[PDB]
């Protein structure tokens, strides 16, 4: 029963967690769309020199970075840290700016930084059905370090760090230390939250600004939205990119792939479905009518999407959009490695000309200009 | 708990609906045996020249040809289509007669039409429950075009085709087409439903009647009825043969096997279980006896299994066969790519005299003869 | 420098072996286009009740049967004996007809018999370059009964079955037999050669006439000459149908896939080239004319190919087909699981009309009628 | 014997091509080094409006582009003209400038035009000894169109198209054209060879100037030379960069690796070793000293490389660079998809104290300076 | 032609290398048996308190231990040295013993030092042929301390390490320590060659004396000849077990795979091929009566092989071992990860009693004895 759904809805943030260096917003778990589909999002702003302290979870998210630019680090269990200064040494850091998709790996601790002046914006999907969650659907958020507030209250009906959990002598004896720094290792007076701001400025040893050459440096992180990157072109109504496990192979372990898509005003993005894979919907930048049918026929959702916006569409029914007058661009999440989708434009030109007739009692003349009269791919300029 | 069965029954067709050109009868998903089981079945009909419309569903099926012959065409994604005729052209048209097993993919559109003078009577097991459909459990179909009516009412508590749930000016703008072509393309006063009837007879391209080698032109259909084919035999006893993942490697990806077996009058398929699948027999022909015992040693089946039966027998059971007067023939659809069964006469071999001695209190004199005498495969001439 | 080769050859066989019930007819190994492909070819001939004895060799040989039907035996090392007639047992029996090709593994004993009232006409491609094949490039043949002369006398420079190195005692010992057996066993002064007649006939378990479901029953034959397996057709050119490893999945492992293209009279199969694979073409019906283009742009090969005879194209030296008075019909064997090919008219339609504009001092229109105009397939009616 | 070889040196380009619009300079693939390692270089140069004619060749090459900026476009075998302007359509455009690698698969036509103003300048490495080339070490270079000077002439020991060598009839035929248009498919009396200028410029459909979601648009291309890539860092050293099949996918079917090092003045890349493939320098800035040790301990190479220079380093034998007056940068393919290398402060520490107290006769003080101090990634900052 | 022998001879060693603490015996890789089987072999002797100095080679070795026991050490590029003491640490210490067999990799450096009283003996089938040897067929073996002798001098027409071939200046520099140190590791007046002893003993951490809880432990060895571990038992005749890469998954890396068999008195290992490898048996104990044919039946070995001795046994060619007075127990090293071989009584039962009769005119019930007496393995008690 829970992708028997009568309606879908154009979801907005729910939760806020304001913090000193930046913001989280959520989307609430507990929506039947978003139950469907087995995920929920997450909003996360980055100010001006915001650090979001380390953390890990269960799952995969695959976040696209929609506003800045920052650095992102990972801790890698066991790998060699390669950056070394003659002294600190530390893991391969990784840049990214707007547009780029990042990937982070079940249980693996990461932490960000903005680099620039403008507030970094990413909107990351939490996949918590993914195979490789153990636990259950809810989603978790280990923190590494400081005192955070809860970002999916609906989980429950400010908490602290793992490490605040074992003593401070534990602590001490755990990590050769005095027991003066494991008291700061459990966060005891900290008020700032989980994005703290890092006054004048973090230094990391980074080139912009053991060995292993193989696990230990796994690429986890590719641009998605830059215009070069197409996979589909039609100059009068848009381009479509695809990011799959083709592209990034970690992807194939951790069950995710996505594309971005940018319609020109009044562009269309005919009749679609996605073959194997439930898909997620946020819109970037304009506003367009959106319009989505299920098995029994019936428009689940007809209306106008627009940026800030997330629209489930599972798998199988059939999607449509069609960009406004300033256009319209999204990002598509789907929960599968190598998602395929197919267009009905081409499900004509596979089917022979007498099926088509009888199916639809059309006469030859018209299923020939259906069959071979376009504009042969999905973006539709009308 | 799904599958703490006390008891099994031998299952029939709870729904039915007559269309035009045929006959779908549907189990109904809901049977507990089904539900264990994760899977339900469909038996379709259709007459002389009855075409199934396009359609296509979010999970696996597999397919069994029990009567008459046809052609079935898939509409894959993006692929050429190598037909054509100097005008209309579209991708591979496949032929298929009784004994042959067909298998779907996930979410890809297929229409079939019945080539002969018979009707084509064909059942499929809709795997719902296959790590694929990222929905829910509830079987789904949307068709492409025509009116269709439920097919499987009880995932409710006449419907439309995924198009008519768009408007035909959207539709015109978006297929480049005249709105008067639009408006059929909805179907608007069809009352055929689902399996209509062609008038005259069908015409596609097919020399019995890009390029793309590799996955666009994929075997979907293997024969696993005629006697040749088969794996075990025993003159006096039957025939079994298997179709899995080694014969037909689209199998891998969609998680399903079947077995096709024949037994002579009075005849003998052993006590056996499936180390790895869940199993549903479905009577072809003849009638005879079945015992099915689960792990607290009590038969949760014993009876006669005839024609038109559906039996679940889930995995690790232990199942057991004689053919009546008449004989009996079924297939068996199991749900794993590479489904493994064994059987007791050969575990016997497989233990230690004296453990089997110390066992069942037998004597050195009875273990020998328990080891070594036979008919040392699974079908038994009593 | 093996297929640095300016001319090439069509070739018919140089050696000839009579025996008893049968024919078999060698290509020499040693020819240049042979050793370029890394191959070499063996017709083999069973007249009516002819046994062909069970032999081995340490590469995979995949074979096309071009005239009558058989059976044909093999003996899978540790898989249980699953036909049985309660007084003999043995391994499954696969029935064969023309049309089909069969694969033979490295390594495993195969016997074939004829069971038709004409000859059993079969060409076998050897593949002695094969990675499986850890001896050298000379085809070996390993016979477990009677005295063989050699198939393949070039690649030396009558011999006995491998059981006849071996004394009579200690072959009576090993088996645990009298030596009357074991000496009859060593075929003292048999005559008749590799393939004899079974007078009377052979009559083995088979219903037309342990375990594994898995492995000890792979499928190891399938059928590529019949119509309705055409993969691309154009009813006015000819048709073309293709065997590789996601239709046989032993093929995987074995390094080898086949066509078989039937062109009609004045059918084109446009010029192509095969991208990750050598091929051997032969004729099994019909007459037309091959062209054959190295990357100088040099027609090593520019002639009539007919019935009988054997033509290598290297990888990627594009050829091209047409077919005769009463067209032309073939079957390529390919050194890869799973070889592409590539055709000219495909390739126009992929690149820009300006680059192809300028690569051939062409107009924007003949372009546009180069891209679009035709016969979209690689079978062109002329 | 050829790796058996007691000195190693510095190579130069021995052959030049002049074309219209840019220049091919070769390495030639006698050299014992080039013989060792299986590969054969060549240097490509397009000047301002330059367009490389489409050409393939049946092994892969992996191109690293030093200087311009252009775009490459490749023809996959039967894939959708996803790029579509209502008037031409064609495949993706991919867009390239410096510090880019690309991978050219086996078989696959492509062309690459210039497309700033400056010359693009590109070395390739040609992997002749693949296991993809079914052909033998000897390069080939097949063209669609144009007539090509030979660009490795010593395997040989002009040209034309592959559409030349046949007649303009058969190809007005086969392609449904005029004879005009078939005429000039054959590229007469065009004096131009392989490298064209386009004058006014080339302009084909892209965002910036049916499917495949998967196969038909993989990823052929990716950043090596730019600081952020670093994957190993010392800022008073240098940096080490790898690109391998965990970053780009289609590389674990061709075979290779890379990485591209850059060593600040006097920085070390201390002692190391390939484990498992050859490998292939070559200067693209700067000069350093380089010294490369085989199994008896002589120093089969110990000077200076500068730019443009080519030095192979064999499976297993220890290099060690060191940046010269301005520092080394440089590109080193490898014969691996997954190359690995060690570097011996590294294996200092895996080994026990005392088996390298009495393996090079030194103190446990002495050995616990080396496993313990420095610099512990390979970079040394002297 | 290189596997085309008419004779097969039983090989000793040809050359020897003393040391300090111990010795090296290698079998020249010129003979035409090795060069078919494209392996060599080598023969090591460690002496009491002795340790094989570090070393690695570009292709895979096995190495069965047949007396003594000792310690081996590997040294991974980037792993973490998880053995330490609070002064050293270094990575995983294995122990081994007599039975053991080790595998050591392509390019990693490895140590082993005696532990017992007794001198370790253990034989070394070097690989040479291997794919993940890029260099040549040459025995290479790269010292990374000491002075050694050539151990494969054959494969030439005293050496030193691969560090001596640097000056002591650039040594310093490198590893960040004085000209004293960089001096002792070139190794300039050190007479002791490849195996020294250890006076007083060698200590390292161990409990018998960052992670990877993956690669950096993989398991690299494992006991073969153990009377429990056997695979294959007849109390009357003898035992075989089976190493190969299900039992150890490295392996299927590597290519290699081995067996141990032990025959008692008069016990008979009856006539059998490997299907898809060669191999080279090595006696550790006894003496037995072996036999060898190839394919035109002739016996290219037949006589005694006893302890010490070495015989190749090409792929496909039949093989069968009597056991001495005193019984033969031998070592097989396989060059195929999961090597198969099969016996002619099994294939007797895998063929129809009829083609048993008229392939050796054999009567009804002679066939009937051979299918179902005897002794139904391999090992055959007379
Ligand atoms: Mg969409
Ligand atoms: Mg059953
Ligand atoms: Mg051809
Ligand atoms: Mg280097
Ligand atoms: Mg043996």
């Amino acid at each position: 029963n829970e992708c028997q759904l009568n309606n879908l809805n154009a979801l907005e943030p729910d939760h806020r967690v304001e913090s000193e260096g930046g913001l989280i917003e959520t989307w609430n778990s507990q929506h039947p769309e978003l139950q469907c589909a087995g995920v929920t999002v997450s909003k996360r702003t980055l100010n001006r020199n915001g650090l979001h302290l380390p953390s890990y979870s269960p799952y995969p998210q695959m976040i696209i970075v929609v506003q800045g630019k920052g650095a992102i680090g990972f801790a890698f269990p066991g790998c060699p840290e390669t950056f070394e200064k003659p002294q600190d040494s530390h893991q391969k850091i990784r840049h990214f700016n707007e547009g780029d998709v990042l990937v982070i790996p079940p249980g693996v601790p990461y932490w960000t930084y903005n680099t620039g002046d403008e507030p970094v914006v990413a909107i990351s999907l939490l996949d918590t059905s993914n195979f490789n969650n153990q636990l259950d659907q809810n989603p978790r958020v280990f923190y590494l370090a400081g005192n955070p507030d809860i970002e999916h209250p609906e989980t429950m009906q400010e908490g602290g760090s793992v490490l605040s959990g074992f003593s401070k002598h534990f602590l001490a004896q755990s990590f050769n230390t005095n027991e003066d720094t494991a008291e700061k290792l459990r966060s005891p007076d900290d008020e700032r939250k989980q994005i703290v701001t890092v006054e004048g400025g973090l230094s990391v040893i980074s080139p912009k600004w053991g060995v292993e050459e193989n696990i230990c440096t796994m690429k986890l992180h590719e641009n998605i939205a830059r215009p070069s990157r197409a996979d589909f072109y039609n100059p009068k109504a848009g381009r479509i990119s695809t990011l799959n496990s083709l592209t990034l192979p970690a992807l194939r372990q951790f069950g995710l792939s996505a594309q971005y898509v940018v319609l020109y005003r009044n562009g269309i993005y005919s009749p679609h479905w996605n073959l194997n894979a439930n898909s997620v919907i946020y819109v970037t930048r304009g506003k367009g009518r959106v319009r989505v049918v299920n098995c029994q026929g019936n428009a689940v959702f007809d209306g106008e999407l627009r940026r800030g916006q997330l629209l489930v569409v599972p798998q199988n029914f059939v999607v449509a959009e069609q960009g406004g007058e300033q256009g319209l661009e999204y990002v598509v999440f789907k929960t599968h490695h190598n998602a395929v989708s197919s267009y009905i434009k081409d499900v004509f030109r596979a089917i022979p000309s007498e099926v088509l007739s009888n199916s639809y009692n059309l006469g030859q003349s018209q299923v020939r200009q259906l069959k071979y009269q376009g504009n042969s791919g999905p973006l539709v300029n009308p």
